[PDB]
């Protein structure tokens, strides 16, 4: 992991760490712990606020050396913005600002005092869990496939969190591990993160934890199950597919929560080749997979007293002399025939089969997570995931979770009047809907396969990764899904 | 108006009209009026139902000639689908079917008995209102700019509506007149429907009704008001702009409802010329204007007890040697400067000045209606309007209205984390937000100008007209808007 | 005219000119005049044929200096190909070869003996006519808008044509003057060849010849005639339009032949701007006009005994703040309204009013000539003009003409089952028919306006000019057209 | 100017300013002034260096508060990189870093000691000049067309520069004023920076300085001079063109240096409209003009002993119903006719007339500066200007200048075997050379007009501005140009 975390009950002026992180608002008001430091230093902070050397606005950090009265030789004061605007987002931002300021340089250990602040509509435990997740996220560094490049080794390695809720720290660490796991898999280049590598990785995790389990299916096994839709998409690739099935037995004999994630390890588009631009971003097209796996890792580490099953169709969509074609009609596991209007709308073609397969687990709730559509990105941007369901209660449960940890989704409708967009002359249903309403129509396609299920669909195409060669997997929506499971476990 | 309407309370078998319109369900059960006719004819309908000659599935009709016992020489039986699934949609589809079946041919007068059928969660008044709007909508024929083309003379002219609520009929007739007005304006070629013409049509209507009032501004007048954003869009075109302001004073003393409709009479895209297809559909880019004007017409003819102001900026966005250019920084009426990233995002540039304008009226609710974004089409389809607001109560008022009359909208978020996409180095604000979230950031742009207002935004790009050379303006969202105002008048 | 012509009946060996032009075939056999020269030189040609110095294959020439016995200091021997395969094409290619070989250099005067060669299915008159047109065509040099560029002064100025039909020479010379006129007009940059200039050039020619007459209309005059389709195209451009009407009264009392030529002097595409390449070739979009004017010139100079009217709508199709826009509905002269699906299908919109106009002349045959469609190029290539008509007899008259002079056309059907592609909801007719059949539906469009007429349409888009920055106007189809009129005068 | 400058010779520890700026290297060694401060503070810096709190790697800074012994309450230590690798680039990056670090916040006055550091192959004068230009460059904030947007008030206003060459400071300050002028002009939106405005700004500057002179020509005047190429570009736009001619007579009797800057104030591409992206960056297409004007400002304020003439054709290239069209043949001032292959290759068409114009001044060197070609960007990047000339000595003068001040250029060949690419059938010259060699053939085009001249061409398309909505005009190549003129004044 990027950082290690402890809890800490010291007086801020006595803490034996390389640096104390405190806060100041835009009107120059000091966070409580900042006040303790101001006292110990006999008004040195107030003197610097007065002089305008310590800024309180959003994004400001100021690093001060050897305040008198303070055991730690450093104090970082982070701006918290306008006090009357303080809440969830300023708090998360403030915490990320602190870590980004300490990421490189002389500070190995710091004390995060910001957890003491009231965040409206949130408790002390939440303040701790978010301290861990946000600061761990901000310290992430990818190195798996550097060869000769040396990276910087200095800076923050351990963060002491002001507080004493051990359980909250533990759930925050477990979450951060899930997040990191998902971002590593997302980030790995497609020639390393193949379907085989993803299944092995997930299995080697399962196998270290008493009560976690993995079952990996291969193409022969999937053929025997009738997963013909999934197999059409996979056929072109020299990298052969896997069905990754992960179980956590924390809920005794209760029915399980079932997550189904799209694990297209790379998407060329197939014969409908991606020629418009951004084909390089397509290692992120397994983030639904990475993300439900990350959630499994968090759930298992936090020992959540629930039953969780995670299903990930791990498939590569390659162009090839034996690749499926547009206008092909393929037989899904459910027996429905699908007409492939476009081979690059193949996520839903591996998901439909996994969702059918998941019926065997008798899900309490069934939620698929997928980088499905450019349409959703047009609809909601990188900011927010698309959510679709025919069950209001489930939809609201997932919305509430996203809102709670600020990893937001927004519902889109599955109105009947959208359904005829998927009409076909040659098969039961057409896999695409036309120029308009594509996020919704992909959802409608999925829903053909989930009629007897309490089901929801997260389109995560915008939230899962950033654009450009410097962009990374964000780890979203591991935040939302882990919180959803915490809610189910409470 | 394409049809005449009357209420009619005659017994079905005695009605003296050219055709009686009755219903049958997919399971062979007959509407009450169908029964009366069956019984008057001593089981002829039941006989034709058995043999299979009268279908009751959705979208089917049967024209029967000279049933013994029935004064009307014809009976039209409309299929109602599974009695199980009856409700809003099947009801409306049936009215439309009935009119389509009679539109051309021997029938002039017909009695519509279908209003008798119970629609779950809708009253008798709604059955009547909807019977008039859907019939009239289906009867529409465009003729304004045909020349030598002989058009079809036969068919439905008068529809008697079974029932006995004269206020319901009057309101339906008022709404349908509004819808028709909006559709005629949207349908007219842009060489006829210039900004000047759109201003005259509306003023002329306003001048015929006591309590209604019109004021038309020209460019000198808008110059004097400082509407520099609006005038920048307008500059390149030979068809000079107008500001159309309509007032209805049916609410005495009360703060008014204010509708602001986008009246781009044609959109070349300007210097950012539309080169990628669809340019020929930009005669519908004034449908924002067409439909708030329609709603005005409906409010006036229905004599609703409210104050209603309707502001329509009317501008043609033309490419020319004096066209505003991308990277220009234009001064809006509010004094905010706008960097023009793209001349084709010009709707919002005429609305933002109209919105500032509209503030003079101290509105109870401020609602803009615009064919704003391709993004909203990708998001919501032709099916559903995009709705945006910072006031939940106002948003819910509009959603419930559209939902009542099946002229639907869906909310999209206006969260802060989207605002940054509108940053500018050379002006207060950039007029476009980049590739993703296009409908939202357009909504965000508008919000810069309505911060003090109880305001909502309706992106009507998908909903306002149909694609291709035979698609016409829909009249949407006059239905939503008028039902919204009816709720305020209740 | 680039060359001077005379008939010449001198014996080859005595002709006092700078070069005698003779033929040899691929099998070494000599043209009759070649023989005379061989014999005058006591077997020098035969000696140079044996050694292989005189090739007789297609496209080869040999310049020989000072053959004993021959008054002319030079002999040019042109290759004629296999005597087996001799005919129209090899004959013409040989004349062209001879001129190309002499175009630059020491030769001023030459005797062309090649006219002696028998061309299967062609008379001696055709050999002579063709010797003048092909030579002159090959001699053309464009100079009008060069400035500082020094041009090459040496080379052929005068061609003596072996033979003794003075009417044949006079007709060839007349045709070549017409061809040259058409090529100069087509070649001129569109800033020089505006509609105004094209009108003046033609009027000026008409005014020099008794029995010839010109009338030029301006926009007020066309306004008054109701040519609202034509004027809609014209509106956007600063170079104001003209209607050029030329009359030749060589047929006394008879109904006239009427040619209608498309005179688009430049085509930006208008609001439907040409963005996809080739815009720089739209100076050739008046070649319809150039070539009917050429044919006029030929008819007059040849003094053909027929009445000939030539109508040229002259319009620049410009993009501007007052340009007609797509979806406009414009009123044509015939009273039919036209929906403008695309401003770049504007040729037919100027022709359709010119065609209605032309009805006043009560024509014997009404033929339009236009660079109408890319579709026709895809259909027929640069090689061959598209021909369309509802009158077989007229179609055959034009095919036979083009076939006689190797200026070829090919018929395309105008069947009814194509007419539906031009439907419109907002007007009597839509101006474009969609993706397929583009040349046909353009032909169909025009036919709406010529129903009472013995009419044909010639799409000359491929045939009228050559691609790329050194390709020029061909002069085609002046050859076809003039031969057609010669047949009517016979 | 964004900052005030003074020389300052105070001992570092006694300087009464808000912040002293010192350097440390990646290996922990301290700049001389850093040492003085360390020593005044009895080893505080050395202590903070050991603990790792003061980084010396490239791009790092550290703000230290109230070091005992130092009058200034703050010390900023700037990282200098490996002492091994120190030189031009690390020196400049360090000055920029220092200003960026102080731009916003509590510091108003600071002493820049960094000028003390030896830069291999550069004198003390260059250290000072560069300290002023890089600091001022980094301090720039654009504000001209902000409206309601509140901007950040705190931060650096005055920079004291350690050292004692007042001529060096004065020249730096002069250059920075020129750079700023050029950047303001480039940055201004094209609706403010019209050709008229650009002419007034320059004339107004010229009129404030004795020995400086401005003359502005309008279209009638350019008409009279026969600048028909320039005026063809200009025709379509409502913003009428200007010829700006600035003279500085600091060299008495001598032949002048003449700079010709391309002043396209916006470029739509014209009829060859920019449809393929980037159109919004064409406000930078007058940077050729902006930067020769900047250089003028620098030459005048620095009072260089040379004659300097600066000619700027100022033209907006607009699409309109009177826009020149592709295939037009236009008559240049030199009398050469030009075939317009593409209206978007219009820069060279305004320069070629300005160049002919410029011949009146009998120049010692004639240098054009233009944002000419995308080709040059493909060739050289944003990093480096394309340089072209037929005179090696002049080329070397400019390369050495750019190399001295790190405002770099690179030569591209103007060989004859490239000239043929500009052939034309309809004019003396074609204005574009096809797909390859685009920067070279543009250079070749210009050369047709400067054959009698000691002339060079600088393609500044990559170098003049930064990409995207927050990229600004760089000011480049004012640095190169001014250093070039300094070398001529030496
Ligand atoms: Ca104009
Ligand atoms: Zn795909
Ligand atoms: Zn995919
Ligand atoms: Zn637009
Ligand atoms: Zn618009
Ligand atoms: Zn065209
Ligand atoms: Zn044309
Ligand atoms: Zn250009
Ligand atoms: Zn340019």
């Amino acid at each position: 992991m990027a950082l290690q975390f402890t809890l800490n009950q010291d007086a801020p002026a006595s803490a034996a760490v390389d640096c104390i992180v405190v806060g100041a608002f835009a009107d120059k008001t000091l966070s409580p712990a900042a006040q303790a430091l101001d006292s110990a230093s006999q008004g040195r902070l107030t003197a610097l606020l007065a002089r305008g050397d310590v800024a309180g606005k959003t994004g400001s950090t100021t690093l001060l050396h050897d305040l008198p009265g303070v055991a730690a030789p450093r104090v970082l004061v982070v701006g918290l913005g306008d006090a009357g605007k303080f809440g969830v987002a300023p708090y998360l931002k403030a915490i990320g600002d602190a870590t980004r300021a300490l990421k490189t340089g002389a500070v190995g250990t710091a004390l995060l005092t910001l957890t003491e602040l009231t965040v409206k509509a949130r408790d002390a435990a939440w303040n701790i869990r978010q301290a861990v997740t946000v600061s761990d996220h901000a310290a992430y560094r990818y190195t798996a496939t550097l060869g000769k490049k040396k990276v910087d080794e200095t800076g923050l390695t351990t963060l002491a969190i002001a507080g004493d809720d051990a359980r909250a720290l533990a759930v925050g660490v477990a979450t951060a591990e899930g997040v990191e796991f998902a971002r590593e898999l997302g980030n790995l280049p497609p020639n390393y993160c193949t379907p085989a590598y993803l299944a092995d990785t997930a299995a080697a995790f399962a196998g270290k934890f008493p009560g976690a389990e993995a079952e990996i299916l291969d193409e022969a096994q999937m053929e025997a199950l009738g997963m013909g839709s999934l197999l059409s998409v996979a056929r072109g690739s020299a990298n052969r597919p896997r069905l990754i099935v992960l179980k956590w037995n924390g809920g005794g004999d209760a029915r399980p929560y079932v997550l189904v994630g799209k694990g297209i390890t790379f998407d060329t588009g197939g014969v409908n080749l991606k020629t418009q631009g951004g084909i390089e971003e397509m290692k992120y097209d397994m983030c639904g997979g990475a993300t439900v796996i990350g959630t499994f890792v968090a759930t298992v580490k936090a020992e959540l007293p629930i039953n969780l099953v995670v299903v990930v169709p791990a498939v590569e969509n390659a162009i090839d002399g034996n690749a499926y074609r547009p206008s092909d009609v393929i037989t899904s596991m459910s027996g429905k025939t699908i007409e492939v209007g476009n081979t690059d709308a193949e996520g839903r073609l591996i998901l439909c089969d996994a969702l059918t397969y998941a019926e065997r687990f008798n899900p309490e709730a069934l939620v698929d997570v997928a980088t499905l559509t450019g349409a959703c990105m047009v609809a909601l941007g990188h900011q927010t995931a698309g959510l679709m369901s025919k069950h209001d209660d489930l939809a609201n449960e997932l919305l509430a979770a996203g809102e709670h940890v600020f990893d937001r989704a927004w519902r889109l409708p599955l109105w009947d009047e959208y359904q005829g967009l998927l009409d076909s002359t040659f098969a039961d249903v057409y896999n695409i809907g036309g120029r308009w309403g594509g996020a919704i129509t992909a959802g409608c396609f999925l829903s053909r396969f989930t009629e007897n299920q309490r089901w929801a669909h997260l389109d995560i195409a915008g939230v899962a990764s950033d654009e450009g060669k410097r962009g990374m997997a964000t780890g979203r929506p591991v935040g939302l899904l882990t919180q959803w499971l915490l809610d189910r476990a409470a």
